[PDB]
């Protein structure tokens, strides 16, 4: 389930950069950016293949893509942050 709504201004600066790349439809750093999020564990509300997509939120300096992601939904401003590899999600509020 969704651990709670969170303000964009509280997230790492890289989450803002990812949202802007989602807004412009790329380009994206990684080929896993914009792949369908199959939502295997039902942590987000269930939906047909392709209601969700996932994007890298870069962890500065890391040797991998790390564990930070934004998953988009189809609703207006429906976006969720995870900092722990799809274990927990917060709904992102871009107005604060």
């Amino acid at each position: 389930k969704v651990s709670g709504t969170v303000c964009l201004s509280a997230l790492p600066p890289e989450a803002t950069k990812t949202l802007n790349l989602i807004a412009s439809k790329g380009p994206f750093p990684y080929s896993q950016d914009g792949v369908v999020f199959q939502n295997r564990k039902s942590v987000l509300p269930t939906q047909s293949y392709g209601y969700y997509h996932e994007y890298t939120v870069i962890t500065p300096g890391a040797r991998t893509r790390g564990t930070r992601r934004i998953i988009t939904g189809k609703a207006t401003q429906e976006d969720y942050y995870t900092g722990d590899h799809y274990a927990t999600f917060s709904l992102i509020d871009q107005t604060c």
